């Protein structure tokens, strides 16, 4: 890939769509936005829980 042509598709696929508005108002609204994203990132972002955290950088990893 990237095998997800948008972040709505690629968080759907992950079964992370539920943080789809803390991406948009963090604007991040292409593929090519979250890359290089950190967990201090998606905690700055108020995305914290760990076991999400960790599917969302594992599937960034997986690209
Ligand atoms: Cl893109």
């Amino acid at each position: 890939g990237i095998p997800y042509r948008t972040v709505s598709e690629w968080l759907e696929s992950i079964r992370m769509k539920r943080y789809i508005l803390h991406f948009h108002s963090a604007g991040l609204d292409t593929m090519e936005c979250v890359l290089e994203l950190t967990a201090e990132d998606l905690t700055q972002m108020g995305i914290t829980l760990p076991g999400h955290q960790k599917r969302i950088l594992c599937s960034i990893q997986g690209f």
